[PDB]
């Protein structure tokens, strides 16, 4: 199939997470050609594609996504555009800081933070879950990475991280908010990187600030103070991004009352399942980009070298070939499902040790289960009349009212 139009890019902006889905349905196929971002593309959807997309003997990420995304979300020349053993080397670094012990540590700081906020929320009129999340995560993330953060600095930093996430799929004021935030974080963090290297800021072995400051590339030399910031930022920023998911976690519990007592009567497993369903059902990761390395043939289609390709993450997550009533929130669909690396890919697919799959899936899940465990057991509240609606054309997406809470009371 081939969309011959000459503005798919503007269209993509109007449809968002449904852009690829809208055409893999129309053209009745798992992939289609289009003209996106100045280049010739091939958008594909589905787990079988994911399997091919993550085949690095066929796909490279270098030169894949536009600079505007680097200049607002990832940073210029960060791990995201890396390929080969160079990428697997920088990648083992992120993993070392995202292991079960850490996850455990992070969910733990959040738990007390959550419990501590209650005394404050019980006195407020309202509370905007998205705003409470932004701060706490930011304050915790730093603490955990060993990055210093003054109380009167949390908001600004918490906000700068988010302006970066909220810019990747936008044009105009929204894009710029992040084209300006980025330069402020890098600056801020590149200083600590330099201070660490001077033994002027205390750093503790095994924490992101330490490991980034002292990492060693294959050639044996260390990262430019600037790149180490960007890389430490690609740890801090993502954790603050868990704000979205957390707002969705609450939102589901509201729109799906029945699942409340379900969780409350259950254990960690009921949570684990309610979380995994939030990561699958709700929009966040739009898709991914890559360049075809060698000319190959798959699904009767010819992929020419240098052709650009988008992997629909949202669509693979809602494809009936892999899920019953994919557009239904059903925590149970996860009871007994064997673990897989391509059926569900909300934070990427395949191996994290062999590819670009998010290495923060553990932390994201662990942090989310905690957040939920709190909303369900520690407090009781009211969801006052508001705008919970969330668009699928806007990327990223979020319940308009940031999810307002009221009459919060200890449980
Ligand atoms: C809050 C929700 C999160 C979402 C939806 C998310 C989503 C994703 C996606 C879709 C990718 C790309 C996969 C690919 O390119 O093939 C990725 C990469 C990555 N994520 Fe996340 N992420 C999240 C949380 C986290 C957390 C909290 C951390 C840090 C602890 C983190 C660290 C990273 C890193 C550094 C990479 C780049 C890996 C590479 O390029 O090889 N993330 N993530």
């Amino acid at each position: 199939p081939h969309d011959k139009s000459l503005d798919n890019s503007l269209t993509l902006l109007k449809e968002g997470y449904l852009f690829i889905k809208n055409r893999t349905e129309r053209y009745n196929s798992d992939l289609f050609q289009a003209r996106l971002l100045g280049k010739n593309f091939i958008c594909m959807t589905g787990a079988e594609a994911a399997k091919v997309f993550y085949d690095t003997d066929r796909f490279q990420r270098q030169n894949a996504l536009p600079k505007r995304v680097q200049k607002s979300l990832f940073g210029v020349n960060a791990i995201q555009g890396m390929d080969g053993s160079a990428h697997i080397h920088r990648k083992m670094l992120f993993l070392s800081l995202m292991t079960p012990p850490h996850q455990k540590r992070l969910a733990e700081l959040m738990t007390e933070e959550w419990k501590a906020a209650v005394t404050r929320w019980e006195k407020a009129d309202e509370v905007v879950l998205f705003e409470e999340a932004k701060e706490i995560l930011c304050r915790v993330a730093c603490y955990w990475a060993g990055v210093p953060l003054k109380e009167t600095e949390v908001k600004e930093r918490a906000d700068d991280f988010i302006d970066m996430v909220d810019a990747f799929g936008a044009v105009g004021p929204r894009h710029w908010k992040g084209r300006r935030a980025r330069p402020r974080a890098e600056e801020w963090i590149e200083v600590m990187i330099e201070d660490a290297r001077a033994g002027l800021l205390k750093t503790t072995s095994g924490t992101a600030l330490h490991e980034m400051a002292f990492h060693t590339q294959e050639d044996g030399s260390q990262l430019d103070s600037r790149m180490a910031a960007i890389e430490l930022i690609n740890v801090l920023r993502p954790i603050v991004a868990i704000s979205y998911f957390l707002v969705f976690s609450a939102l589901a519990l509201h729109e799906h009352p029945k699942y409340k007592e379900w969780l409350r009567s259950g254990n960690s497993r009921e949570r684990e399942m309610f979380v995994q369903e939030v990561r699958r059902y709700y929009p966040f990761g739009p898709f991914l980009g890559a360049l075809v390395k060698k000319d190959f043939v798959w699904n009767n289609c010819e992929f020419k070298k240098g052709t650009s390709v988008l992997l629909d993450l949202y669509g693979t997550n809602h494809d009936p070939r892999l899920w019953d009533h994919p557009d239904e929130f059903r925590p149970e669909r996860f009871a007994e499902r064997e673990e897989n690396l391509f059926d569900m890919i909300p934070q990427g697919g395949g191996h994290a040790e062999k590819g670009h799959r998010c290495p923060g899936e553990g932390i994201t899940i662990e942090v989310m289960k905690a957040s939920l465990d709190f909303l369900v057991h520690q407090i009781e509240y009211d969801v006052p009349e508001q705008s919970l609606h969330y668009s699928l054309a806007r990327m990223p997406s979020l319940p308009e009212s940031g999810f307002v809470m009221s009459g919060i009371r200890r449980k």
